[PDB]
C-alpha cells in the first residue's frame, strides 16, 4: 500500500472565465481553442476589454489532480503560487477536494498565476495566460518522499515554457523510476508541442516518460503530420502507453501493437469545454492505479471529461464517484 | 435626459460559492437561507472546513447595479472595496457590465468583503459575510453630481450594520430628493430588519424613502406578525410605493390601495437562489425608470429573479435584455 495513486505536476493557476463571441477573438488576436501565453501588460489589456467573469482555480495537471481524488483515488500536486490572495483560492480548493499540497510559496511577487479563459458560443475555450509566480516553480519543490510514494506521477508540457519547471520533472522521473513508480505526461497543447517537439520526444523515447496524454491535434502536432494513421502509429512507437483523445470522436488508448477503442458519452450539450483533457487524465488514472484494463480507464476517462464539459469551470461540481458507480465502472 | 436610471449603494463583496449538505449547517451552526455576519477568524474557520468553491461579484445592491445595466439600462454604483486582488476583481465585473463605478479604495486593510455562500441540495443559499473594507464606507463616497443625476437611487438594509454607511445614505437621500428624483430601498434579510426595525420603518414615514423592496419573510418581521395580509396593510401605509416577494407565489407591488399580482416565471429547476432579490428590484426599477407600469415592473422583476435563480452565482451570465424581448416585455 503506498501514500498516493497519482502526484501530479503543473503550473498553478487560477482562472478568470468569461462567454464572448466570435469576433472577440479575431478583434484580440487570440488563437481560438490555445494556450496563449502573455506578459503582464497583455493581461492588462485583455482583463480590461474582458467581460464580467467568475474565478475558479485551474492549472491543467491542478484539475487533474483534483479529478482523481474526487473519484476516490488519494492525490498529491506540486505547483507555486504567490503569497497572495489568489494563491489562498488556489490553496484552498485543492486541499479542499483532499489532494495533498504542500509547495510553500516564495513572496507576494510575482503574483499568482492567472489564466482569462474566453468561451464561445460553441463551448470551446481560448486561454490567455501569465505565468506569474509559475517561473519559481522548481528542483527545490519537489517533496522526494512524495514522488517515492505515488503510483504515477503526472505532468504537463506545459511545464517547458517556466524556465526551472523541466529540472523538477527530470528529479521526479528520477526518483519515481528508482522506486518502480511511473512517468506520465500530457502534451497539453498542439503550440506547445510545437515549441519543444524534440524535448517530448526525448523524454519519451528515453522512457522518462512511461504514459502520454495527447488529443488528436497534439499527436498531429508532435509528428508534424495531417495523416492521424501515422501519428497513433507513430506515438505508440515512442511510448509504452499513449491516451489519445478524439473529443466527440472518443478516445484510443494504444499499448504496443494493442489499439482499445472507446466511446465519448452523449452528451446534452457542450457548455464549456474548459477542463476536458485533464479529466479525462484523472479516469484514466484512477483507473489505471486500480489495476483497472486499459479499456476501463479510458471509459472512466471519458466519463470524467463528459462531465467536466457540461458545466461552466474546469473541476467537477458534482461527484465524479457517484457518477462512475451509477455508470457500473465504480 | 438625465445620466443615470439607477444608482445603487452597498456593501462591495466577492463571493465564494461551494455546495453543502443539510447537515454542515447544523453543524457550523449557519442560520439557513440567511445572512450571518462573521469576524475575521471565523471567517477563517468556515472557509478551513469549506469545500472547493468558484468566486463571484457580489453584493445585494452591486447584483441590482449589473442587471439594471444587463437589462440596457444606465446604472451607477457606490460600494468600497480594498485595493487588493479582490477589490480588483469586483471592480472589474461591475465596470466591465457598464455600470459607473468610481469608489475609491482607503487602502489593503481592511481587505475587500467576501461572502462564504453554502448552496443546499435545495438551492436555498446561506450567506456568511465579513464586511472587511465595506465598514470605511461613508459621507466622502457619496458622489454628489451622481446622486443629483440619477433617477432612483436604491440601498441596503444592509448598509445599517458598517458604522457610517448610513451617514451616507441620509446624504443620498437629501440630495436625491432635492433634484426631485426618488429613493428605494431594500429590507434586504429577515434578521436584518430585526436588528433595524425601528430605523427602518423611519426612514419610510419620514419619506427618506419611496420605495420599498420586501420578501415575505422581511415583511412578517418588519411588523413583528405572522399575518401577511396585516404586514402588506401596514407597509402600503408605510410607504409611496412597495414591491413585495414571494418565492414561487410571485409578488404583489402596492400603491395607496392599489395592488398589483404578478406570477413567478415556470423554471427548469432552483439551482441556487443567491440574487433572486436583488434581481427582481433590477427588473422592477429599470421598468420604472422606463416609465412603465406598475404590473410590467412587477413582471420585469420576476423574468430577471426567475433567470438568475437557474445559474450558479447571483449576476445573470446571460442577455437579460434578449429574455426580455423574448418574454414580450421589451
Ligand atoms: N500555461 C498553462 N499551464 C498549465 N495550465 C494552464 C495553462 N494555461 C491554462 N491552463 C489551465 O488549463 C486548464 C484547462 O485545461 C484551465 O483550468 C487553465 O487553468
Ligand atoms: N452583509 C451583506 N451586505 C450586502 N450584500 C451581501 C451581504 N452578505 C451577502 N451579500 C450579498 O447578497 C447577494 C445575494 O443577495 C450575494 O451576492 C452576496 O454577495
Ligand atoms: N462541495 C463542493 N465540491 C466541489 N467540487 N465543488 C463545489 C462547488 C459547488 C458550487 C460552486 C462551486 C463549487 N462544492
Ligand atoms: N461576457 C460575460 N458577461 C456576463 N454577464 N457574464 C459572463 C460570464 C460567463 C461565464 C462565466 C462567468 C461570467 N460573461
Ligand atoms: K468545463
Ligand atoms: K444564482
Amino acid at each position: 500500500m503506498t501514500r498516493f495513486d497519482v502526484l501530479t505536476v503543473g503550473n498553478a493557476i487560477v482562472d478568470i472565465i468569461s462567454r464572448c463571441n466570435d469576433q472577440f477573438l479575431i478583434d484580440n488576436q487570440i488563437t481560438k481553442a490555445a494556450m496563449n501565453l502573455i506578459d503582464a501588460e497583455r493581461a492588462e489589456l485583455l482583463y480590461s476589454r474582458m467581460g464580467p467573469a467568475l474565478e475558479a482555480s485551474g492549472g491543467s495537471a491542478g484539475n487533474t489532480a483534483a479529478g482523481v481524488a474526487n473519484l476516490g483515488g488519494k492525490a498529491a500536486y506540486f505547483g507555486n503560487v504567490a503569497a497572495d490572495q489568489l494563491g489562498d483560492i488556489f490553496t484552498h480548493d485543492i486541499r479542499a477536494q483532499g489532494v495533498h499540497y504542500q509547495t510553500k510559496p516564495k513572496g507576494a511577487f510575482p503574483p499568482t498565476a492567472r489564466s482569462m479563459i474566453f468561451v464561445t458560443e460553441d463551448g470551446e475555450r481560448s486561454m490567455n495566460t501569465y505565468l506569474g509566480a509559475c517561473v519559481e516553480l522548481g528542483p527545490e519543490d519537489v517533496e522526494a518522499d512524495v514522488v517515492a510514494d505515488a503510483k504515477v506521477t503526472y505532468f504537463e508540457g506545459y511545464l517547458w515554457d517556466p524556465p526551472r519547471a523541466k529540472e523538477a520533472i527530470l528529479d521526479c522521473a528520477r526518483i519515481a523510476h528508482q522506486h518502480g513508480r511511473e512517468m506520465s505526461m500530457t502534451l497539453s497543447d498542439s503550440f506547445c508541442v510545437d515549441r519543444y517537439r524534440g524535448e517530448f520526444l526525448d523524454l519519451m523515447r528515453s522512457g522518462k516518460v512511461d504514459i502520454v496524454f495527447a488529443n488528436r491535434q497534439e499527436a498531429l502536432s508532435l509528428y508534424q503530420t495531417d495523416d492521424f494513421e501515422e501519428a497513433l502509429n507513430r506515438i505508440a512507437a515512442d511510448c509504452k502507453i499513449a491516451a489519445v483523445t478524439m473529443s466527440e470522436n472518443g478516445a484510443v488508448i494504444l499499448k504496443g501493437r494493442e489499439r482499445y477503442y472507446v466511446n465519448a458519452i452523449r452528451i446534452r450539450e457542450v457548455v464549456d469545454t474548459t477542463g476536458a483533457g485533464d479529466l479525462f487524465a484523472s479516469g484514466f488514472l484512477y483507473g489505471y492505479t486500480q489495476g483497472r484494463s486499459l479499456e476501463d480507464c479510458g471509459k472512466l476517462g471519458c466519463l470524467a471529461a463528459g462531465i467536466v464539459i457540461q458545466q461552466i469551470g474546469p473541476r467537477p461540481m458534482t461527484s465524479l464517484s457517484e457518477a462512475a458507480k451509477q455508470a457500473g465502472l465504480i
